[PDB]
């Protein structure tokens, strides 16, 4: 509650609050000639590293990094478990810079105990485009924990970015810090009732025995738009422009060049599934969803809980209840025990309907260096990995 390391950053006082016309930098008029060119000090025994994500052996490295050390659910049941293959995808998007990718190992045993990244992206926030840093994987050793490794992090890739000509950047935390610009619950989707009964992710009361349990979430295979289909290289310039118009009503959202529409949506097993409806040579309709396993902690009987994340989702020819019910079944589909979706965009509407269960918690959405006007989550198009 102090932000004795935030509050010395140009980042909202946890009492500003700004008018609607209000859409610019805490700090202008920045000079890269005079962006420090020194790495920043770690302590005694620590080394910076850079990682080549590309090389699968540093890949291994980052990966067993997150899976022993990432985010973990309040009740610490659950830890997530991104695959490497999917850290691959997530890092190396267009324009992607190696050097923003910054490890910091134990020199004595050679082993990666912190992680920090970012790519570039551009990002439309109330009407202005700005060449940003998304950063994300921020990780500290559990036995490192609760000494300042962090701000080091993040004052050092703050560092590199500035050597770019960047001054703005977006990322998301479970964690209140100084300030959300929007701050969305997110809410889940059984699918496998039983499992996630078993593993205590969901529970059942007098009223709900397990076979009601099981019938209360029962789909039917059968898709509401009948063409709908993994999308396929041809398919980029459609769900570039079905896409990009859509995310236009937004207050915050990727504007997508063609190179990322392609790195983005086009599918890969266990990491990014899209899928499309074609009419006419035209891209009309398209669903989205990321995979997320979480590694299951100390339950005798299931190691991994499978999840898939609803990411962008389109309609043109259905309703948005009947795509998202589409969403669903083709998460089902793919062995998926659990879709889940932040109450963004449209999403909150079909909540209800849909037999979405309230999460126990909220994604905070914040920008650095950017002074502007607070918003509810609908008003959010963008989702971050
Ligand atoms: C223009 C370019 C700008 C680029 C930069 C943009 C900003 C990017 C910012 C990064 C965005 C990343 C987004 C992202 O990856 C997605 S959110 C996931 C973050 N990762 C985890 O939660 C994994 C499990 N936890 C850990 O590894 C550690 O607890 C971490 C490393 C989180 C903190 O390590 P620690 O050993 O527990 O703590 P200290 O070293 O003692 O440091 C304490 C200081 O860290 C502040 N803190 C804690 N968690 C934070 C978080 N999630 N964001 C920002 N700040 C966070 C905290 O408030 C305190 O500052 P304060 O005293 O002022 O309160
Ligand atoms: C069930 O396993 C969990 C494992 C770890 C943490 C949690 C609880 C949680 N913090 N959930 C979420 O943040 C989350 C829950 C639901 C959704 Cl839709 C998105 C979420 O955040 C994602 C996007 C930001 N980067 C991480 C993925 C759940
Ligand atoms: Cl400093
Ligand atoms: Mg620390």
């Amino acid at each position: 509650m102090d932000y004795k390391f935030w509050y010395t950053q140009p980042v909202p006082k946890i009492n500003d609050e700004f008018n609607e016309s209000v859409n610019e930098p805490f700090i202008s008029d920045n000079k890269v000639e005079d962006v420090r060119k020194d790495e920043y000090k770690l302590p005694p025994g620590y080394s910076w590293y850079v990682c080549d994500v590309k090389d699968e052996k540093d890949r291994s490295e980052i990966y067993t990094l997150l899976t022993d050390n990432y985010v973990e659910d309040d009740d610490n049941i659950f830890r997530f478990n991104y695959s490497a293959e999917f850290l691959l995808w997530a890092l190396t998007s267009p324009n992607y810079l190696k050097t923003w990718h910054i490890g910091v190992k134990y020199d004595a045993s050679n082993k990666l105990i912190g992680f920090i990244s970012a790519i570039p992206t551009d990002i439309c926030i109330h009407k202005r485009t700005i060449k940003m840093a998304e950063v994300n994987f921020l990780c500290v050793h559990k036995t490192l924990r609760s000494k300042r490794l962090a701000p080091v992090l993040i004052k050092e890739i703050t560092r590199r970015i500035n050597l770019e000509n960047i001054w703005q950047a977006i990322y998301t935390a479970g964690v209140y810090l100084p300030k959300p610009v929007s701050d969305a619950r997110y809410y889940h989707r059984s699918i496998n009732v039983k499992k996630l009964i078993e593993i205590g992710f969901s529970s059942l009361n007098s009223r709900l025995t397990m076979s009601r349990a099981i019938k209360l979430y029962r789909v039917e295979d059968t898709l509401n738009i009948k063409n709908m289909r993994l999308m396929k290289k041809k398919d980029v310039e459609g769900v570039h422009k079905l896409l990009g118009s859509y995310l236009e009503q937004f207050n915050l959202y990727a504007v997508f060049t063609k190179e990322e529409i392609a790195h983005w949506f086009l599918p890969i097993e266990n990491v990014i599934y899209t899928y499309v409806n074609e009419e006419n040579g035209k891209i009309k309709d398209m669903i989205s969803f990321y995979s997320l396993p979480s590694q299951i902690l100390g339950n005798d009987k299931y190691s991994t809980l499978n999840a898939a994340y609803s990411f962008y989702n389109v309609t043109t020819t259905a309703t948005f209840k009947q795509l998202m019910q589409d969403a669903i079944l083709l998460a089902k589909r793919n062995n998926f025990d659990v879709f889940n979706a932040l109450e963004v965009m449209q999403n909150k509407s079909v909540f209800e309907d849909l037999k979405f269960g309230e999460g126990d918690g909220s994604l905070k959405y914040y920008l650095y260096n950017w002074k502007c006007a607070s918003f509810a989550p609908a008003h959010v198009g963008i989702v971050l990995l």
